[PDB]
């Protein structure tokens, strides 16, 4: 059970990652709409899902990081941040979660 989250407004970032994530059939959101969008495919998934989120380092950055974790804690979803801006490094994250 992997679930992936990215906010970061790149054109690549975005793209790089929904393709590396299906590959390895994960599902990926952007944060926008939280509560209905993310904890219905999270129950999609079935058993305790590890959420793996990327934040670029943007002003807004801060309330997302912030709104996440305290949704984190609430929900009780096992949940690690990393902060990164690289279309390489995001495959990468995303794939060594994959294979659990």
């Amino acid at each position: 059970g992997l679930l992936v989250l990215i906010w970061s407004n790149d054109k690549k970032l975005i793209e790089e990652a929904r393709k590396m994530a299906e590959k390895a059939n994960l599902y990926l959101l952007t944060l926008e709409t939280d509560d209905k969008k993310i904890e219905d495919i999270l129950k999609s998934l079935g058993p305790p899902v590890k959420i793996l989120v990327l934040l670029e380092d943007t002003k807004d950055a801060d309330k997302v990081k912030k709104e996440i974790e305290k949704k984190a804690r609430k929900k009780n979803l096992p949940v690690r941040i990393r902060k990164v801006t690289s279309p390489d490094e995001a495959k990468r994250w995303i794939k060594e979660f994959s294979e659990e």
